[PDB]
């Protein structure tokens, strides 16, 4: 990743042990659930293309999600070449070439190509358009790997409200991808039992998950 | 975070692997156990608010006391866009656009804004009024977690006292946010409900005792 | 806590997150064996009071201690308030009350301010001066057992029986009579052999002595 | 490894113990997976001949792998020779660390221009790798195919991850043709009702019973 | 710890938290064994006084042994007063100086990084490494004469025992009256082939000739 | 050990917690596997002779080899003063000096740091590393000529017990033992491929 040294200056350091086996081990541990993009976006803080494909390429299973997210790379890397043209001809003195699709995705660009752009003044941020891309790819796999759907998650007998809540959101976090309503409210005092179903409507309007919570805590 | 420099500049620096693995274990062993709070606020110091947002979505679980701590950050954020309005218009060269409450809890800002915000001069720390928000959220998911009411914390009949008085105290703090109160109907709240042979030797202590004298006394 | 920067400067620092998992897993594991207090003023170095109340803050359980060191504390700044009872010169500070001291009605940049001070005073090595008086007492409570009934058994060995005494005595104690104590209680076998020795023997030769 | 300091300057500093342990580590619990390659690239970074030997020299078992991957570097040190006939260049034993000192390699390195004999020697390790990836795989591309009662997409999970370690790591058309070919006669109906140049989101939202 | 600034002078360091968990985990895993006490000297690197102490305070059991350390203590700031009897004139330290007992931090650092220096943590560490080899020296289980090789064991384990219980009883200090000792409590087949092997056989030529 | 600060001078470090555990747990659970040597010599980068010695004082079994080793380091020593004899000149070390048994530390980085260097940390762990050497040989269980093929062992096992035995032990002579030990199956393919064939070769025509 490129993190600043003590003249001010953005320098490229070397991606640690840690940071690999972190991301190993959520992948390990926790498959695709929603959470596992928030830490992907956390670990990969400050990573060039070449660190965001070590990481994903430290993933051993999981393969077909693996390459539909190349699928997505590859759509969003044909968009950024219409968008944003390469212009024929030398490149100014004291400046970078343009980068295209696959200068972003770290395919056809070297390590030193993408320290350029990164630490140029104004920056081209290759490294977050790229993470941009593989967010949204991942955002697809939580999508398509989640289990049960917001419909089918309904409140059993003798079951306490903050559980059902707890399945609800969990739910829908994967059915969202952790993208965040009166819609969903009205899902959740819906699919509740009959017990506390009447005493949600009797709450009144618009009223607080904390209101509701306690309104049906026995 | 925001650290600082060897040259001595407000900088900003990753999140670091060791402290999401530290506060991911903290939840799923603690789960909101008071203690979690200033363990938090701890792990979190000097944290953006895209810092702050990173740690609250590692949590996997509790997503109902998730989704309550987003409606009290909004709660707050509503209460700081009434104090706080945006001036509108163009912004003075090296100065920073006035904060709004989506701005605070880093859901309408930039990593860039946050950044130029709590490094200027003077600072406005919008991570650490986001942090304040989001410790207020979890006051109350701290005591919807500890349901048990301190009247119904009772020494048994072979209790200890010390492992009565540590019951009772644990419980007083998820009820009490860990504020200090210094109060004395909770200090005779704890002698009413000891068993029978400790409130015997209490009461034979007379009245204001410290707790120390009453931990000695019941040490058999 | 505050720490040196290679300019020879004093800048503040965030308590690791190694340093918390450690003084909480010494108190889950150790509880208030004599050996948690050196503990706790060796992983507090440096503070200032506000790194002091978070790592008493991040202890779960003995709520009982921690609310007999509340008592102490809250003694020990009373008699602050005594011994050192605003307009405040530019440059300057103004002048910390117990409660200053104690971080509850200080914050972090006027603790630091104090710590920094060209001539200067540690806020934080007063509380903790404060809290290892309070953490003295809570070892001394849950020591289970008095130095004088510490006694050697019948077939256990006398290293092993030291090793209780002394254990014992650190947590009392957080000399002669205890050398006589120490004697008396061993077994009668081991304790005549001891009175055999004479004098003034060092407890290397008594446990050389006792090992038959 | 030859790393930037924090005065702006490539310095020489010891291999770190948390890397080697990381790389052990690796070996013992994936063998030679594909995923193995990556891995030793990254915790190699801006190593030295010296350091490169290192690393593979802590790995116990998996000497018949350590002796062919000695077979290829000898063979990419060879043909190093023979492009690079007789400032004194590099000579294939020099990459490799077998004839050249730890301040030679350093010298080559950060000179200006560089030769970096640490890449070089590291791009011939990952070819002798690879090699041995595609050694150890169970089974080839052509005898994936779809159960009965499986699920598309663990169908689809077990090619790729068997193209992989084929392909050592390297959309083909025929790779397209053989997902489709192989899998069973229930979705391979779906498959090509849905038409040419689907996306394999597509294929599998089709495909997931 | 007395560490190196990059602007070149000798500066004050916290002991780290990483430091105090590794002298703890090795004193509970391997008590005393001989070992410890390199282990020992490896983490005090740059240690000041205040530092040894807290060390030492940190071990939880041994109190025993504790006791017998502060006695060895005791005598070599005795004898290092006994061999310690102008505008300027610095205030040399007596030996509860060295030891901690009467000196602050700050007056440790000072003689420390004087110019001449008085190194009182080397000078202290070299009365606790002192009695920590009474203490190894004590604790060893085994005398060196009861090591005698198994009529079904192998000869390199019989060796392997030999030199721990040897390095046990001398506290790691530095013989052909121990390669007479080896020898001679060798099973009777290695024996037979130890004696053809002539004198002056180095170890490894021992062990070669008794593997089969 | 003795690394560089941000002034391009050579300074002391104290050797640090974390590798000292890394060696310790090295010991314990490789004992003295070849692989030990490499992983000694890279947790020693840069060690003192001081270093060195606190290293091998925290081994805490193996003392039988321990004792080897100090042989091997005073043959090595006694060398070193046969080939240095006595005659603003620098007092040169001796045997005992690169040992760390009779050097202090400040004359171990004088003599590190001085301008042209004696090593004198190099030169001792050169001394240690050649005593190890002796020492995997000996731990080593079973000779080269003395790994044969089981009827039923497939052929990479075979070649990964074959190669990790020769590497504690210490080439054509290495590629007839290799096919003369395997069982008469493979034996016959390994023959009727000729010479000339890589282990690449001979592994792809025993797989099955
Ligand atoms: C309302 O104020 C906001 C609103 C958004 C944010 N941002 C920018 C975030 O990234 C927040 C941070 C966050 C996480 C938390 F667990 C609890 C909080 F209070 C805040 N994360 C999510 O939205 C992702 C998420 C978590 N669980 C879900 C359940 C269903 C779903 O569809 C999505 C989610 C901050 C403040
Ligand atoms: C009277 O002296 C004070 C008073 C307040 C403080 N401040 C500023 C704190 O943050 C202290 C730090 C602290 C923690 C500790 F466990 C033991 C100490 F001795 C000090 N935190 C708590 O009090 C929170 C707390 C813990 N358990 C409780 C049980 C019931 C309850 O209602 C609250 C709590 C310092 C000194
Ligand atoms: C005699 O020389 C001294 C005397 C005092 C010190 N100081 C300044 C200390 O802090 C020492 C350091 C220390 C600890 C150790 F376990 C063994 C050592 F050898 C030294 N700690 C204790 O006294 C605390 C203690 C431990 N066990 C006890 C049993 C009974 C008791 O009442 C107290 C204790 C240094 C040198
Ligand atoms: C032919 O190209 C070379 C040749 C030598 C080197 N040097 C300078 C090394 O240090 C190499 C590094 C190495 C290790 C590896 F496991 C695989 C590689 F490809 C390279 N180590 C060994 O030779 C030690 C060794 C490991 N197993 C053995 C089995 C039998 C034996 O007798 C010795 C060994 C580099 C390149
Ligand atoms: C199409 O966009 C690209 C294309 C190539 C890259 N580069 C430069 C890479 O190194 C990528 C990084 C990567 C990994 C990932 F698991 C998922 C991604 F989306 C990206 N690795 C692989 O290609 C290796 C690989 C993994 N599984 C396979 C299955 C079969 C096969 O033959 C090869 C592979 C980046 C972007
Ligand atoms: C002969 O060359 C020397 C001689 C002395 C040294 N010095 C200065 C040491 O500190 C050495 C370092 C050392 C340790 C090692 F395990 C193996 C080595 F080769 C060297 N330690 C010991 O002697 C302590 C020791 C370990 N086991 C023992 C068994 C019986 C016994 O009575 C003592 C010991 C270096 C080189």
């Amino acid at each position: 990743p490129i993190v600043q040294n003590l003249q001010g200056q953005m320098v490229h350091q070397c991606i640690s042990p840690r940071t690999l086996n972190a991301w190993v081990k959520v992948v390990e541990e926790k498959a695709f659930s929603p959470e596992v993009i928030p830490m992907f976006s956390a670990l990969s803080c400050g990573a060039t293309p070449q660190d965001l494909n070590t990481m994903l390429n430290t993933v051993g299973g999981h393969q077909a999600a693996m390459q539909m997210l190349k699928e997505t790379i590859n759509e969003e890397a044909a968009e950024w070449d219409r968008l944003h043209p390469v212009h024929a001809g030398p490149i100014a003195p004291g400046q970078m070439r343009e980068p295209r699709g696959s200068d972003i995705a770290g395919t056809t660009s070297t390590l030193q190509e993408q320290i350029g752009w990164m630490t140029h003044n104004p920056p081209i941020p290759v490294g977050e358009i790229y993470k941009r891309w593989i967010i949204l790819g991942l955002n697809k796999i939580v999508r398509m790997y989640s289990p049960t759907s917001i419909l089918d998650i309904r409140q059993g007998p003798k079951e306490p409200f903050r559980d059902y809540v707890d399945r609800f959101y969990k739910t829908l976090r994967a059915e969202q991808a952790s993208q965040e309503n009166a819609a969903t409210e009205t899902l959740l005092v819906q699919n509740a039992n009959p017990d506390c179903k009447t005493i949600l409507k009797a709450l009144g309007p618009g009223a607080t998950l904390e209101e509701m919570m306690t309104a049906c805590q026995g």
